[PDB]
């Protein structure tokens, strides 16, 4: 009943089965579960947090002179009440990382950036191997699965944000299940303003510090044949805090074959998981043929 | 072998039955044909032309103001080189007219944009009659299953542009099929620089002066359970000329629902048309479980 | 030394010197005064607030799908902490009302805007004939070197935008006295987050209920020979409250010929009110001879 | 009465008293002059061409991609006619080169880009020494004035665009004279499109095969005391070609201070080149006590 809050290191002790337990009941039941203990120190992240609220300082400032300019050009005195507050960029980490070559980061926010997600690499895969042994597979099943050829496509996206300006907005907002394969999601502050669907009604991630919020996809859905469900939900900012979020995701490579696993079984799908992000993108469906089949099938 | 060049006016007289007949083979075998002799005035095409054109320079003129001004800006000398030439707007007709309420039109145009789009949706029920009849159907049968409840979307895409830099540029372009009903284009000059492809080839409109170019969308291939096929193609721009185009389309309304007609008649599916738009704009696959479907299908 | 809240209704009764004197003295020594009682009925301002933020509600349901969809395109989940909750469009009264042709907002609202605005004017007139009588000045003579040939300048922005991220966000951000006449300020909650500079130090504009704040341009400085300072201010949006701003300009006419009335006497300068505005919008030296002349002057 | 064609080469040889009276030639009397035998080598031009072409193809078949699902999004068919063919992106040289750093260009292209702008910066600093001659000043005087404290800012801007669709909008199409120091035109084909006014009246740069189009700012008309005027041009796409233009600036250093040599002496101003472009930018007017002297000065 209680969402779960999961303690990683327990899984080093005498602990372990009761922690095991938590993790299989958030993955059968919850889709989510928040992560303390996990073993990324608190002074790394405190540093990911500082550097990246710097990065979005300047963006900012640096965006009210343009604005103050543009907004001259037509005559028209720009407030600070015009400003745009929303920044959002990507980071390659695999098969590829694009960190050394994205727009105006200091090099060492570039150093400290790799380090973190080496890190959360790290922990990923831990995390997929403990779903293994809850599930009854083998070791490196997951990331074995998500491998493909080249590798797993692995990224962060960093977001800095203002708070929804009143609750009501969000009123008749949609919202979704994640199509890959795990995330881990890193914020400020206390109150994430993170929320889950659970039997019809919206519950809040519980506000930790120092927490990794970590979430199943689709495509985890489909490898365990319907066992762990990938979960529906959204996230609004609240004037309370939780302003930066880093969500960096573990998905499959392009080319990977995606199935459930022949020990863990309606049947799910096989597919490659670049086609399911095709069908995603609305790039399935630009010629006529695939239209008409699609609505034969309706 | 030739592209079908067709005098509509002879319908009204003793050459009827081979227009009808050219019409029934372009139908089959082009889906494309080029109008002449269709009963809009050459009057009334010369001054949208002349409008439309008069338009296009001023929003050129200012849009150059604008650019010399935000490039001073960033400490930058605009050239005219540095002009975005392409230019496009639409202009709603049915079921609701908003030619009333489009931004920066004179009224003496929106008055000849009014009249035009009335001349042309006359001239579209037209043709769906005369390939009712070809058709074996009855008169208004096409219109009719159009209609849906508040009646069928027409609409007209008005664009300016300038020459493409080089045909190479080209050579790696994707073509489509048109999703709608029925497509009557007006352009300037002599060549449209529109091809389509007719058995794996690339086949120039023939340059004609005040014509009009009709083709079958998806929608009438459905209807006539494939008999007549909505063709690809594309349109590029010539440095010869033909550097305005009046696209004007005439769907089925939203609400329709579009099935093989009974008569006509493997079968092709009956489904709403606003339904093949949603698919069309990948809006239907925002979702998980539709998502597992398709791959499920594949 | 507190902040001048006029009871503008008192200048009809026996405490009409007493507010006179209020009123002249912000105008010497504040630039700034916020207006109750002020004859624009609480019902008037309650339905121009519903109704603006109905429209704003709106429009950000409708850029949520948009931001859904095209971040779809790219292979990315959008959330709604990704949105842009800064919303801001205008509507001109004087010398013609551009209110019928702005897209996108309902008849019942055009119509509330036409009355307000009107209402606003009157406010305005009244505001600059009571700055006549403290100045020494005939009635009209500022509704009179604001008028040129076709009229005053006269607008309203319309702004909706979330709480400004975090205060020293806003350290390093430049201030602005604003270059036209008059301007009357309508904000919704308490607090607006306006803050004028006095004396070197930031003022808070003191939190009120159905309040104008009023504002004096660079305009009236020249007009009253520097009697009158246009003052420095910014507006910063509180987590708070006041979510929603209406900023009208009572402006000069663009050929008015502005210049300190000849009682009322450096010398302030005589100009068109439209070569300010050009020095302003950086179009008045987009030419070499100009540019050699400033720096010959510096 | 000829425009101005060069023969750099003739400077070492019996002919160079004649090249050089050209050059001071059109330097008084042109503003402008066409180099060929410079000394950059035509295979190097030759694959400058070729590479930036194959990244222009290349950004174009991504931003047709984009453009078809972006517009299938609004339920709109893309054609190859909405195009926008215009790309035109920066590299900077001088002092620091960001060659390294912009996005999307191969290797082999950026140390082509790197070795190029060695070559007319080498070529630029000549072509100042010989002016330094002509003008009876020292070699490398003009380098020095240029130098400030870090350097001469150098850059060149590259473009790829269509032709202009029809001349007669151009009509009304403001020139301009360059602000900075000299510029050094590389264009594509035989027809660059280049005009200069001359004694009110609009002549075309002579098309030639591997020139390089050399040209003087503003700065230099200061430093000459007027004796070398910065002439205003314009440059338009021809259907005929040159549809790719490299331009590159070799402006004084930012901090720089500029001012018409002693020796060379109504006298043109000093001011540091900073202030001329932020006086260019319209960044020095964003204050109202400028504004307001400003105003008294016309
Ligand atoms: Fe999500
Ligand atoms: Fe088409
Ligand atoms: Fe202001
Ligand atoms: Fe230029």
């Amino acid at each position: 009943e209680n969402f779960p809050i999961i303690s990683l290191d327990k899984v080093n002790g005498v602990e372990r089965a009761a922690t095991m337990e938590m993790i299989k009941d958030a993955c059968e039941n919850w889709g989510f579960f928040e992560l303390v203990n996990h073993g990324i120190p608190r002074e790394v992240m405190d540093t990911v947090e500082k550097m990246t609220k710097g990065h979005y300082k300047k963006c900012m400032e640096q965006r009210f002179k343009e604005l103050v300019a543009s907004k001259a050009l037509e005559g028209v005195q720009a407030e600070v009440t015009d400003m745009d507050w929303e920044s959002t960029f990507f980071l390659k980490h695999l098969p590829i990382s694009n960190i050394s070559e994205v727009p105006d980061l200091d090099e060492e926010y570039r150093e400290v950036m790799r380090d973190f997600a080496k890190r959360l690499e790290k922990l990923a895969e831990e995390l997929l191997d403990l779903l293994c042994e809850n599930l009854g597979l083998e070791k490196g099943y997951l990331k074995n699965a998500f491998y493909g050829s080249k590798g797993p496509n692995f990224g962060t996206k960093v977001s800095n944000y203002p708070p929804c300006p009143k609750p009501d907005l969000i009123k008749g907002l949609r919202a979704h299940t994640d199509a890959g394969g795990i995330i881990l999601l890193f914020q400020d502050d206390k109150v994430s303003g993170l929320q889950l669907l659970k039997d019809g009604q919206w519950i809040d991630v519980p506000p930790m510090r120092h927490s990794i919020v970590v979430n199943l996809g689709d495509q985890l859905e489909v490898i365990t044949n319907g066992k762990y469900k990938s979960v529906m939900h959204r996230v609004i900012a609240q004037k309370d805090g939780a302003r930066m979020s880093l969500a960096s995701f573990y998905n499959p490579g392009s080319d990977a074959v995606i199935y459930p696993a022949p020990a863990l079984v309606q049947v799910y799908p096989k597919f490659v998981f670049d086609d399911y992000m095709k069908l995603y993108a609305g790039l399935k469906f630009q010629a006529k043929e695939p239209r008409f089949e699609a609505m034969k099938a309706m």
